[PDB]
């Protein structure tokens, strides 16, 4: 089997395009995120994103998590999921995500947290 | 002035720590977790995250990962850093647990979701 | 060891309250949630909610899932957890939630599904 | 417009029946998942839910609950119908599925999350 490498440009059905770099031996990378939607009112600017996979037993289809520091918003969003050579033999990211808005009051926190997939394959 | 940096606990005894955050916002930490979904035993692992600094918010938002050190799992965990008006904080989170599948027809099962709420210790 | 049962009137921290009734030998009930706190911009009402336990084995501490059926707000909330005795021998309902908001253009479903705990305990 | 009775799929071929829907907006049907967490056989369950009516949208939202007749869990789908100018409807749903733990203390992991996307016959 290939190994799944994160390393490159991602993009998904949208259009959002994602870049990664190279990942150091703890685990580290560093990349940008251009989301193609948001749920603001300014101009989207291409934000920086950090993470790390997971290299227990040196999986060839490793987890790994990142988060994503918004430079328009004041909200954060985390991705965490696999990288899996995919039936067709491409590399493919299967992604969960958490957008965390900022909430005025910590009586509004129950609200603050949207939840959805991202699906992500080399461009 | 609700700062991440500190050590942690929650309400099952996980601990966290969590250094200095730069001026881009970025943190590295570490996670001690009581309990573990694995059959292995559990070892501190290390989290690197960023706090979000748009508007310098008093209370702002963040991300983290933690890359657990005894699973092939993977944790992303999101919130708020709330202060009140003796300064006491607290950080509201959720995260989603992202274990390893064999094979990707089984992704669908992968991730799972909560939360934790953590106060300084 | 009790066992947990789902009928009767329930509260959260919050002071959200809600009904559950009987539970049918089809592991169906119906009730109704009062919530003390909102998304929308909408005037509050009571709300019927309906869901099943589940039977299976018949556990003392089920799982069980229900709908709410907002009736001030084109959302829809869906609760699904367990309910337990506790350590202190009380019932309690630990659960999660989904709630969908209606979006007006398909393009913006990603965005519509926030996500949370809640935990009942019997009023 | 967007109505939910009717036979669905996702790309996984799981399928789902969906009945009449009521004026209550109560609707009941049946889910056959390919796909299981668990070492038993898959059987049809049943599944109760609502769609919203409130100002009788075209493309409502709506909840359910399939009650899984060969495992211990339950899981909870909630989404939205939407209708394209051609008439082809495509459920968008995501869901909760909650499994079974036998202590409290197990409660943090139980709870699973995901997506669904459904489409007619
Ligand atoms: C599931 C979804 O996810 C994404 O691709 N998303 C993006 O690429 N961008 C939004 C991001 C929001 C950045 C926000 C900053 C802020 O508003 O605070 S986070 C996940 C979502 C998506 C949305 C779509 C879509 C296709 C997909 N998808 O391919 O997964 O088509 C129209 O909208
Ligand atoms: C929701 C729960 O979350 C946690 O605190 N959790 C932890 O501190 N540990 C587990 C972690 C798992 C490490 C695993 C690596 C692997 O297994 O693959 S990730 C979230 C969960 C929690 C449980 C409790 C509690 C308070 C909280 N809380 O505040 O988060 O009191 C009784 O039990
Ligand atoms: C986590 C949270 O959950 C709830 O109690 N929730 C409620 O009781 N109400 C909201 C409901 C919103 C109905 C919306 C219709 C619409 O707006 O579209 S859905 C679950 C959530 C909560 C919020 C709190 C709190 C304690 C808890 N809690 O105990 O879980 O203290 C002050 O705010
Ligand atoms: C995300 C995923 O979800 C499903 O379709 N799912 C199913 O139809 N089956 C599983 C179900 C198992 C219920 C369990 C009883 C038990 O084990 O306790 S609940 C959601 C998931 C899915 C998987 C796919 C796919 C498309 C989708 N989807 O559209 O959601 O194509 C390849 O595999
Ligand atoms: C993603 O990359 C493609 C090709 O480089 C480009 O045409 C598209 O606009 C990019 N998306 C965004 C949101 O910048
Ligand atoms: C958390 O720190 C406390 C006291 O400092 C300690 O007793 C406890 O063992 C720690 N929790 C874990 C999982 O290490
Ligand atoms: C919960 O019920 C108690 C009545 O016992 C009531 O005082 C409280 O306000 C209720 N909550 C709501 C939202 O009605
Ligand atoms: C879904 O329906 C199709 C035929 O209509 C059938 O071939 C397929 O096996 C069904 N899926 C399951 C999981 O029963």
């Amino acid at each position: 089997a290939r190994k799944c490498s994160l390393t490159g440009k991602w993009t998904n059905d949208l259009g959002s395009n994602m870049t990664i770099g190279a990942v150091n031996s703890r685990g580290e990378f560093t990349g940008t995120y251009i989301t193609a939607v948001t749920a603001t009112s300014n101009e989207i600017k291409e934000s920086p994103l950090h993470g790390t996979q997971n290299t227990i037993n040196k999986r060839t289809q490793p987890t790994f998590g990142f988060t994503v520091n918004w430079k328009f918003s004041e909200s954060t969003t985390v991705f965490t999921g696999q990288c899996f050579i995919d039936r067709n033999g491409k590399e493919v990211l299967k992604t969960m995500w958490l957008l965390r808005s900022s909430v005025n009051d910590i009586g509004d926190d129950w609200k603050a947290t949207r939840v959805g997939i991202n699906i992500f394959t080399r461009l």
